[PDB]
């Protein structure tokens, strides 16, 4: 007898019951626009998986971000592709604009709208209490979008969230490691950072759903509130789950693995051990407690459970109480 197995709590049958080819991402055949529209004029960053360059697109004199990919495997970019595709036009998301290869080198490059971002190592310095609420609002609404659209991100980190917080335009960005979601399907629990992974891929739990990312968005709403980043900085895959529980304890963690029937690893056992979850008053200090609110402490608490099946849903978080003055002034 294995582990108890799961389904997503909302958007359970979403892929189900589209077309096969919305997710049947390894038919996927990629429309292939002109190298030679773009022109790169400097670059912008090195990824694990990219190079990132600024370009003009000389037919339209637009400026444009291209990604040129490292190698990988020809599935893993058609699911790229196929999901950002899926996504174009949705709230908050990032707009793949073209999709070239170098003929000579056979490279693929992803070319995206240009978002001037504002470096979340400066920003973050700067943002207010009511600047997070808003920004993770915005957040929701991406979420909720992709989620809808039978879409995990699984890669949700303030890195992969760009801020111009001149005009307070938000794209969660870097699609890469995306996935979508179908009942009973057990999914691979090391694509993304420990530092946001929820504890069910630290458990080896793979029948996950949605609600990874919102533990992953309960890590960076702790970490922009408490100004402490990483939250969770664990040294390894089970370090990081002994982080997360001295902080939410071992009983609950241990009352999710016997519910769902976990084989925890034999490491787990003597590193684990005994740890009372402890109150959040003892993160907040003179320097964030501008940042920190009731309303804020029980929006976290709600994101940051064991139980995947019990964190609120990207829907339900936007109607918390953190949210209110921000859902009064977007409404107006
Ligand atoms: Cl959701």
């Amino acid at each position: 007898s294995g582990p108890v197995p799961s389904r997503a709590r909302v958007y359970t049958d979403v892929n189900t019951h589209r077309p096969r080819e919305y997710w049947d991402y390894e038919s996927h055949v990629v429309e292939w626009g002109n190298q030679d529209d773009y022109q790169l004029v400097r670059k912008l960053g090195r990824g694990k998986y990219s190079e990132v360059f600024e370009a003009i697109n000389i037919t339209n004199n637009e400026k444009v971000v291209v990604k040129i990919l490292k190698p990988v495997k020809k599935k893993k970019i058609k699911r790229e592709i196929k999901i950002l595709e899926n996504l174009r036009g949705g709230p908050n998301i990032i707009t793949l604009a073209d999709i070239v290869k170098d003929p000579v080198s056979r490279t693929p490059a992803l070319v995206f709208e240009h978002v001037n971002n504002t470096d979340f190592k400066q920003l973050y310095q700067t943002l207010t209490d009511y600047d997070i609420r808003f920004y993770m609002y915005e957040i929701l609404k991406a979420l909720d979008y992709c989620h809808s659209m039978g879409i995990m991100h699984r890669d949700v980190k303030p890195h992969n969230v760009m801020i111009d917080h001149e005009h307070r335009k938000l794209r969660l960005i870097d699609w890469g490691l995306a996935e979508f979601y179908h009942p009973g399907q057990e999914y691979n629990v090391r694509v993304a950072s420990r530092y946001f992974r929820g504890p069910e891929l630290l458990v080896d739990y793979q029948m996950y759903d949605y609600s990874l990312d919102m533990w992953s968005l309960g890590c960076m709403l702790a970490s922009m509130i408490f100004r402490k980043e990483p939250f969770f900085h664990g040294h390894d895959n089970y370090d990081q789950l002994v982080r997360i529980a001295k902080v939410l304890g071992t009983e609950d963690l241990y009352d999710y693995i016997d519910k769902y029937n976990i084989e925890l690893d034999p490491r787990f056992n003597d590193i684990l051990g005994r740890h009372s979850r402890k109150r959040w008053e003892r993160f907040v200090h003179s320097e964030n407690q501008h940042l920190v609110s009731p309303e804020a402490l029980d929006f976290l608490d709600k994101l940051l459970r064991y139980d995947h099946q019990s964190r609120l849903t990207a829907r339900e978080a936007m109607e918390h109480p953190y949210f209110y003055t921000v859902v009064k002034d977007q409404a107006r």
